[PDB]
């Protein structure tokens, strides 16, 4: 039935009217401002990346005023997302500021304090505790972006390793370190975490991207940091290696939603197993109704690129073709040369592959993974879908205060635009992570509370009209769930 | 429900025990002389590819006598490939010679290059001549015209090749990766092979490994449904020509573990219209079969080769193995995929029109590479007067 | 899937909690007084059949008189249907003015007999006049003609009557048989009420029981899928016109527990067009909700009793309660089958435009007959402006 | 889909080229002449029932040998089942030769066998021990075909019961007596069933309507009653009870087939409930893939009369409709009026009812119940069928020298006639309780063992060719399987 879909598409028919797919912009100094902030929001930018592993406090206080005020200007809601910093092993300091790496040369790598600050070529510190017990001989380990490999020979004692430098590589003060394969037993959140996710909650931030997750029991740990003033603040977990991928299932059902890093992951993972588990994780987060990102090496060699290579092109789509309802711009956007037609790029090939993309096989694959019975909430959202293709609606209005129906909704993948409806800026913003789903703030406060409900139906199908994406004569399935539910198939006027 | 199948899977399993896709070599200066044609079979190559834009009839005469060589000491058959020229007329001059040269000389298949409409086709077949009538032409797709009449085209042709560069020239490149899902699952349909070609890992021609991207590129080309992916520069001029077959054969066989080809069965069988004709019913009804009992290997008697396309477009979960009287199917069958061919040399074996001797083979065959052991079910299909047989193996 | 349902049953399992199929009786000698009227509503009476081939005007107004006594003392509303003496014309001279009494007295359905086009079903239409277009006609098909216009006819009709001794007449009883079968699926898919009618349970109008034949054929036409059970003589005339009502009953019930309704509600869903129109993607789903979530009742407010009859249509595994605002809707729901009506005086209770009163009204009456208790889902429908609610009790 | 099916028939388009179901008749004074079986034959008997409640082994010898007969002479092949006196209950001897009960009266059944020979109104014998034990008060007695109704009162003594006659009824020396409800452990076969049984062997009899079968260890005991000899022949189970429903399921699994005898089963069981038993054994014996048959109350009205009830028409038409293999004839051919009429008038209302059956229906029930993975002979058999309806092949040529495959092909209901070419004439005559199934007997002493198989396969297209199913440019599905098994699909020329 895709493949069925494949024969009858035309390259040469116009592209859809709407883009389901988000796009996610990680803020650096060459989008800070609020122009290039504004600049961005126009090439289809919905949600703000900080990454909490470079810049203070008082960097990404400016990301944040920023971004909120280009998004006011402009009129829409933007969703800000705190990357956390997350646990790091780093190299001690070298006398005096470097140490080079001959290819060859035999190295000890030691746990002990005391050389801390007095590294050379010959003996250096790294300062994660337990490294002695992780790393077994012919181990790698990777220093400095996995530039430094070296492989491990022999335990020279308890607290430190004989080494050989595989890597003619010179290596500065304190340089983070890979163990691949290795069962890393940091903690969830660091000091520094904790701090920063303190900060989160009192500038109001919608989601965190929480770094280095392996198990579901670090999920709540991420919770418990984030405090009863943040109980309502997205946990997005990011799997990074191994472990996050083995406890996949567990750590999904703890999380408001997952974040694929292919990056981290091919760092320990051969790359062809990295496509296989992103296919895993994507379908596995559809099936939950928790939005999946795709990150990391996306659209790189535009950075300094007018344009991408054709392999990065077809990496993007075969994202939306997966499943995925968003992709990440790192330093594509945050220290590139075309931050705009980056971001405007990999909206044409978002909106290209949606072309091609059957939604009906999504909704048809997931309504058969349904156990009968199924409860309210599943059976009113899905039958409200099935309503979408049984009547050929061209829009869908979802009044949902959390945002829960509305995810709900859109995990079933109508082949039309779903509109929410809410009382809550902040479930616009964090909708920007759900795939197919446009938000209308509805003010409670100077419109009233509209227990009738007409209200905020006819609002939510007057934004339908405006985007031109149903007129008269035209269906549009309207559905209110809470279980006070209920589905209206709506003739429009 | 491939979507259900990814939910099933895990990255820390083993690798299934066969490629079903093949992969194709262009030969160049890199790869030439018999020693490295040697390690590009062992590396995983099924199909030789000339590229007669450059270089004399001498040279490619090398290659030809090169890779028969290589082959014959490896007791393996290879498919030798001629890549035309081209230019505007579908063959020219030179092309004329070219596939003069390639009949005269014994070719499996002709890549012919720019074709833009299904009469075209025919001229490459008039250039081959009564001789090279059992010669397949593979149309290569480079433009926009290819793409409108590739209806036509794949009528006509014995398969398609996705000539992802060249398309990209005029097309823009997202358009590119929906005409690659267009152009192999109409090759599907049609149960012809189709090649998925052009800027495949091309940073593997120079450095020791590829990029990310360049990777999940060779991988989805195998979950679009492509039969063949083909290496260009990255063996004919290339420093690592033995690391980049290993390497795409690798990717090829982890993309498969993740591949369900239950949805790929059930798509094809849909589009059939009832009532199906004796050849469609008898192969669709056999790979049903294998689903239906969990069969571990299939085992299909093709004089020509027309049955074994047919059992494989069809795609089963297990091996097809062809028995084949003669050694042009063999080399032939290299482009399509899951096929594994055994020569039955009628000569000094005997005709065998009980056909339990070439079926014996098969399951010798399937049994020596571990497909199949006692208590496990095969299913073998004889089409040419048809018959299907659900055998235990002893 | 009536095969594997077949496959689950126990002749030793406790029958169901509520009877789907309806019972028609006609009055006679045996019947006419008050109190054996009430006799036969106790022991399940839906529908009262006049026959007008005898007896005169002031004779069918004892009956009219007497129907709604019996009833209104049972808090119960019952059914009067006119049966037109008929034969040539549709109407005669003789049904023109019975048809204009009928009106006068408010009948709620009309069975026009021997009807063979479907223009004769608009000269019934026209004999009953502005006046009497609230009232249902119910063509009785009597003959090969019929048969043969069964498409037109249905489609001008309020519903079919199958009279398999009049069509055994001249059409061979084992093809009436088959007649049955389609006369009933046709109005099935149309959503229509269908009566399967004469000899039912005929030697129990003198014998104390039937004949094991005659039982089978009783259950059997509610396995075809009539709405309803038609009692001739047995009630007319009959020496027990108690126990054949009660046995009906128990066979219809006895039959309903054997019935799938999901391959009635698969079946009629599947020969829907895509796309559907509003009212029937509405009450599809509706139904498809009860079967989704195991639901126990459903709630249909319905004032013309159309939104009922379509939801009938699509055959749920449970009880539909109707709440509607008309008397005469009440009375006309009780030859829909699976149905249950409850009325909802608009005068002295108000207009209920948010529809929670006319809801409750429903689930109130759900609770009481001990469909749903607290946890149960009941699946509420309203579509005069449509809307469908999966609520939770209480 | 029958629902559907139904939609698009009309009453007066032909009917179907062949039948089906096949009918069984009851041999009696009224068709034991070989004429009379030479009648019954062109009228459309295949199996030929000798009811061993009544007369004797020189009587049932006559029909054995004029069935055969009959059979050779019209050159067709025809089944000779052995219907069992089974176990009975009766009373004792009256004096003088009768008694005659009052309505209303008290009488006492005694269990003791010293009122054997002195039976009256007021006390008289019953010669089931247990009696006392399985009979509660409140309980009913059916005397003398269940006219005769008592209701037992109390316990006289352990050996005798209290009753009150219900009806006005004269019973006659040593009357059949019914205990409906009640749990009779009687052996499975009598001391006379096992020599009616012996008898059957050694005249070569094709199956056993084994009476009275309560559980699926008393199929054993027929099975060893029947001894190494009797082997190969086929054990009907005849359910005439609660116990017998009950245990339908090992019962089935035990035996070769089941007879639904509707008339035994009404004696207790209410007849609205027996109508739903009759689709469950249906049911559950085409799952099975064992023949089923319908017996019993079919057109009894037609023992006297020239033609049946509409009700009895709809009966019989309703048996073919729930999947029986076979409808029976008891009385209607035994003792009846219109022999020939009567078989006549059934075989025109299966054939009719057919016309009306959508097979398909039944296809794709019993393959949607088969789980995966499927064995061989399943997988052959099922996908055979798959291919008549996927390429509207006219006929099939099924390979059995058993009936095994025949059978299991049979099961999966094609829309076209199925052609069995065996090599075993006992073959021929069993398969005539399999529905849709000819046989062609193939000579392997005076034509050759034919390993090859292209003989018999040729000799079975021979035979659809005359009786004209295909003709040139026709499809027909060829199977033989055995697990050497093969599938043809061929060309007719
Ligand atoms: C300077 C250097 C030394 C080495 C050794 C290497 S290495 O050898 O390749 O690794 C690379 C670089 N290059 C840079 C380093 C720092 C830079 N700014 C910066 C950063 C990156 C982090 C923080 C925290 C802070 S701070 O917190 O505000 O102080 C600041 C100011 C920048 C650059 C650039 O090259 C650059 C080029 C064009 C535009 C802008 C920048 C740029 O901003
Ligand atoms: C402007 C520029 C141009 C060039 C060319 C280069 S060069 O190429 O390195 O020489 C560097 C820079 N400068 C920066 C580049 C990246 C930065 N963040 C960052 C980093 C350090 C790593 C990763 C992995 C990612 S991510 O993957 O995209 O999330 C991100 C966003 C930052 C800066 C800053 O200047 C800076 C100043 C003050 C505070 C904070 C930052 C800052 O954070
Ligand atoms: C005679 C009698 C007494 C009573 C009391 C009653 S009752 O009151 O209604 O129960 C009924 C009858 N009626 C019959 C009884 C026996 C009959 N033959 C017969 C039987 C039935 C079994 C056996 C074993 C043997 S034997 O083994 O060969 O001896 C024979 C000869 C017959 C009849 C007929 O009426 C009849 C009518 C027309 C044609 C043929 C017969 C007929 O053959
Ligand atoms: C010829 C006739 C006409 C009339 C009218 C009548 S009447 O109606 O009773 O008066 C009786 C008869 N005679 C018979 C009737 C039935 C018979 N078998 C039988 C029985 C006794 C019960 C049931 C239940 C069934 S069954 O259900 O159909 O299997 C059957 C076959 C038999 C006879 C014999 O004469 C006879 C003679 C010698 C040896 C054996 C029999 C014999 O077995
Ligand atoms: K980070
Ligand atoms: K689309
Ligand atoms: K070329
Ligand atoms: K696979
Ligand atoms: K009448
Ligand atoms: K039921
Ligand atoms: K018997
Ligand atoms: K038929």
């Amino acid at each position: 039935s895709q493949l069925a879909h494949n024969l009858t598409l035309s390259i040469f028919d116009p592209v859809a009217n709407y883009r389901a797919a988000r796009i996610i912009c990680t803020i650096g100094p060459s989008t800070q401002s609020v122009e290039a902030l504004k600049g961005l929001i126009q090439s289809g930018m919905s949600v703000a990346r900080m990454n909490f592993s470079h810049g203070s406090h008082e960097y990404h206080q400016t990301t944040i005023n920023n971004v909120r005020q280009a998004a006011a200007e402009l009129g829409v809601n933007i969703a800000i997302a705190l990357d956390t910093k997350g646990p790091e092993i780093r190299t001690g300091q070298f006398v005096g500021g470097d140490a080079v790496m001959e290819r060859g040369a035999t190295c000890y790598v030691t746990t002990d304090p005391a050389f801390a600050d007095k590294g050379t070529k010959d003996k250096f510190y790294i300062d994660y505790q337990n490294l002695s017990k992780v790393v077994r001989p012919g181990n790698y380990i990777y220093i400095d972006d996995g530039i430094l490999i070296l492989q491990v020979q022999s335990h020279e004692d308890e607290q430190t390793l004989e080494c050989t430098v595989t890597n003619s590589h010179t290596i500065s003060d304190r340089r983070g370190v890979n163990l691949p394969g290795c069962d890393v037993d940091l903690p969830a959140v660091s000091a520094k975490d904790r701090v920063d996710l303190q900060f989160g909650v009192e500038q109001g931030v919608d989601m965190i991207f929480a770094s280095f997750i392996r198990s579901a029991e670090q999920v709540g740990d991420v919770r418990k940091a984030l405090g009863p003033k943040g109980r309502d603040i997205m946990i997005i977990c990011k799997i990074e290696n191994h472990q996050g991928v083995q406890n996949i299932d567990s750590i999904i059902e703890e999380s408001d939603g997952i974040m694929v890093a292919r990056g981290d992951l091919g760092v320990e993972i051969p790359a062809e197993k990295v496509v296989v588990a992103q296919k895993i994780l994507i379908s596995k987060c559809n099936v939950a109704g928790k939005p999946v990102i795709c990150a990391t090496q996306m659209l790189e060699s535009m950075t300094y690129n007018p344009r991408p290579t054709r392999a990065e092109v077809s990496d993007v789509a075969n994202a939306v073709f997966n499943g995925a309802d968003c992709v990440m711009l790192s330093g594509e956007t945050a220290k590139g040369k075309y931050p705009n037609e980056v971001v405007q790029y990999m909206a044409r090939i978002c909106l290209e592959a949606q072309s091609a993309l059957n939604e009906y096989v999504f909704f048809n694959s997931i309504k058969k993974l349904q156990h009968i019975p199924m409860s309210a909430d599943e059976a009113v959202c899905s039958s409200a879908v099935n309503s979408v293709y049984e009547t050929k609606a061209k829009a869908m209005v979802v009044l949902s205060n959390t945002g829960r129906s509305a995810r709900l909704v859109a995990k079933y993948r109508p082949n039309c635009p779903i509109v929410c409806v809410t009382t809550r800026l902040q479930t616009c913003r964090q909708l920007n992570i759900t795939q197919g789903v446009e938000s209308v703030f509805f003010d409670a406060d100077k419109l009233g509370h509209d227990e009738g409900k007409e209200h905020r139906v006819a609002a939510g199908v007057e934004f339908a009209k405006s985007k031109g994406y149903v007129q008269t004569g035209d269906y549009c399935v309207v559905i209110h769930a809470d279980y006070a539910n209920q589905t209206r198939i709506l003739l429009v006027e």
